């Protein structure tokens, strides 16, 4: 019913007599082309008088016959079928032969000076050979072909015999409206596109669009400006990318969830009758950005848990029974992650699993055209309700083993890191088809044909506000040296943040989910930095935060915006926070006992804590660390209710702390990721000696 509702003829309704001032652009499913004044609340009363109209599209017939076309105002109408004039400023009985299976272009013009009624009552009729006259049915009428090229059956542009609205890029939105501003509103389920009128639309909370009249897609993506704003688009496209100035494209990385390491079989020896020795660790994977930088590459970095998971757990090699001359195997569970704004249907990108700088251990591919589901934006493949992908799947005889020699295994143990480099080959695009009003995967449309143009013509902003993960958006922005890109509207930094990331402005302060813009930092590549510095000098402005509405974005800018609470590594991953931030986040304790601490810790702060150290201090100052090992600091868990429990029993032989004198102190320290030790020291010290830690709790026994 949604698909059907958006098919039919396309109409342009003008306040002036000569097709210059479009007030409404909208389609009609039938030959009833009326718009009653009841549906015009977003149009000034003065402009609700329509002195002209043009309709365009196609007509198909179910049965070959002679037809006679009629309107409700033939004295005011000229109509064309293909190039043949069939009505002209008077009624008539002239017949026209139409064959079944063929498509005929329809153009109708209407002009009436000084109508006494607002809106337009207008119907298109035909009469067949059996003299039965009827308003043209929905099954017979189709939209114009508002694409960059013609189809086999449907011409892209209309007859020049009749008048034409200026629409240089053939998206359907008149030149003037794209430049001056327009909005869309639904009234009784129809989408009306109208000129932006500030003193009506602003307070109704309608969205002001501007777009290039020379770019069918102003963001250089595969969906037209008209398709976006009228909902004639893949429903999987992100809400923000329904704006003509926000690019719709996939962005993919691979998330590794866990890893399992084992000894490889060798020809010289035969597997014994015994349970295979494996070491199994959770992994944490983040999409990275190396700075902003220019690189548009997809990469994620995997951190392998360095903490114990099993009581009396031995070293990796002892656990695997891996000796110096042996080879190790790796398996892992993964999912693909789409952090972009458009879906993938039939080609997942190839990924390299890399040890160190450039030792490729594995190539990970999916079968083209055999995906089990769509990889939607803000989502995963497989979906999180389904099992992940194993790199070597059960009974997959064709899955290549992933092996490391002994020295590579030592390198993996030393770094506890892997990298997943993913290409940008994403396959075919689901596009809208004006002939049937459907969205389907289009064998003729491919992401590789638009990604470079998106990357060349937009400003990139990378923002970590949602959950400290790096999210990229691209916003259409002028390139002063490229005439086609200078036809685009001005884009301010403030506006880009609103439209691309959903910043809002309730009390005249720009914020994201309750956090003021000043709680995030700004970083730019070298060229972007110089550009903005120059803009600020021209504005006589010394603080970027107070003039975000005046800083203009340009194509090929790179802007990185991060939560100021955190310390970041070279990949722009959050790895710590200042001492006082950490201390403050642990200040409110709900309960303390000899079994542990229960408290409420902000979810973002928790992401940069790797461990806690528990210590008993005597009345003379000697300190005993209870969990005195670099791999025994994983004592924090998040409960069902979102509270954090720091467990004193876990590495105290499952017993509450014994406090042999109530004036003794229990001190607890937090260790941030930045400061986390992941191996014994050079001299083999496995203790917590020298670990840079932050005191977050200290109480005497009688206080607990
Ligand atoms: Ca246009
Ligand atoms: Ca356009």
């Amino acid at each position: 019913e949604s698909e059907s509702s958006s098919q039919g003829l396309l109409g342009y309704y003008f306040s002036d007599l000569n097709f210059q001032a479009p007030m409404v652009v909208t389609s009609s499913t039938t030959g009833d082309l009326s718009i009653p004044s009841s549906e015009l609340e977003n149009i000034p009363s003065e402009n609700q008088y329509f002195q002209s109209a043009i309709w365009s599209g196609f007509i198909k017939v179910k049965k070959s016959d002679e037809y006679t076309f009629a309107t409700s105002a033939d004295n005011h109408v000229t109509m064309w079928v293909d190039d043949q004039e069939v009505i002209n400023k008077a009624s008539n009985s002239n017949k026209i032969r139409l064959e079944k299976g063929r498509l005929y272009q329809i153009k109708i013009q209407y002009q009436r000076e000084n109508p006494t009624e607002k809106g337009l009552d207008f119907k298109l009729y035909w009469t067949d050979s059996q003299n039965k006259k009827e308003v043209i049915s929905s099954d017979n009428l189709q939209l114009p072909e508002l694409k960059q090229k013609s189809s086999n059956s449907r011409k892209k542009r209309s007859t020049s015999a009749g008048p034409t609205v200026p629409d240089r890029d053939n998206d359907g939105i008149p030149d003037s409206l794209e430049v001056e501003g327009y909005t869309v509103d639904v009234k009784n389920k129809r989408t009306f596109l109208s000129p932006w009128i500030s003193n009506i639309h602003e307070k109704k909370g309608l969205t002001k669009y501007k777009s290039s009249p020379e770019k069918w897609s102003t963001a250089s993506d595969p969906y037209s400006d008209f398709e976006k704003v009228t909902g004639r688009i893949d429903k999987n496209v992100s809400p923000e990318a329904r704006h003509p100035l926000v690019a719709a494209y996939p962005i993919v990385h691979v998330d590794m969830e866990n890893i399992i390491l084992s000894k490889n079989e060798d020809q010289s020896t035969q597997n014994t009758d015994s349970q295979t020795r494996t070491i199994s660790k959770n992994t944490s994977t983040s999409r990275t950005h190396t700075s902003a930088g220019f690189s548009n590459s997809n990469s994620s970095t995997v951190a392998i848990d360095h903490s114990l998971s099993l009581a009396g757990e031995r070293t990796w090699a002892e656990t695997m029974g891996l000796n110096t001359a042996d080879t190790a195997r790796l398996n892992a569970n993964i999912r693909y992650v789409n952090t972009g704004t458009a879906p993938i249907y039939n080609v997942l990108p190839t990924t390299s699993l890399v040890l160190g700088k450039n030792q490729t251990l594995a190539t990970i591919k999916a079968k083209e055209n055999q995906l089990s589901q769509i990889l939607a934006p803000n989502n995963y493949y497989p979906s999180k309700n389904l099992a992940p992908i194993a790199l070597n799947a059960q009974d997959d005889f064709s899955s290549t083993p992933i092996t490391m020699n002994y020295n590579q295994f030592l390198e993996l143990e030393k770094t506890k890191q892997l990298r997943l480099d993913t290409d940008q080959v994403y396959g075919n695009i689901a596009t809208y088809n004006f002939e049937n009003g459907r969205v389907r995967v289009d064998t003729g449309s491919n992401w590789s044909e638009v990604l470079p143009q998106i990357q060349e013509t937009t400003a990139r902003i990378i923002f970590n506000g949602k959950d400290l993960n790096l999210v990229e958006r691209r916003i259409a922005a002028v390139n002063p040296s490229d005439p086609l890109e200078t036809t685009k509207p001005d884009m301010t930094l403030k506006e880009a943040l609103k439209i691309a990331f959903g910043f809002n402005e309730p009390n005249g302060n720009l914020q994201y989910q309750g956090k003021d813009i000043t709680e995030f930092d700004f970083n730019f590549d070298q060229q972007t930095s110089q550009n903005i510095k120059n803009q600020l000098a021209e504005l006589n402005a010394t603080n970027i935060y107070t003039v975000l509405d005046k800083i203009k974005l340009n194509a090929k800018m790179n802007i990185l915006i991060r939560d100021k609470r955190f310390h970041y590594d070279r990949n722009n991953i959050a790895v710590g926070a200042d001492e006082s931030v950490v201390k403050e986040a642990h200040r409110e304790v709900i309960n303390s006992s000899t079994e542990g601490l229960l408290l409420n810790i902000d979810k973002d702060i928790r992401k940069i804590l790797s461990g806690y150290i528990v210590e008993i201090e005597d009345t003379e100052g000697l300190k005993e660390v209870i969990n005195d090992r670099y791999d025994m600091l994983n004592i924090s868990s998040l409960r069902q209710d979102g509270k954090t429990f720091i467990d004193f029993k876990k590495y105290n032989d499952k017993l509450p702390l014994y406090i042999s004198n109530p004036n003794y102190k229990v001190n607890v320290y937090a260790v941030t990721k930045e400061n986390t030790i992941i191996n014994p020291s050079e001299n083999g010290d496995t203790s917590t000696n020298g670990i840079k830690k932050i005191l977050i709790f200290s109480k005497k026994g009688y206080e607990i």
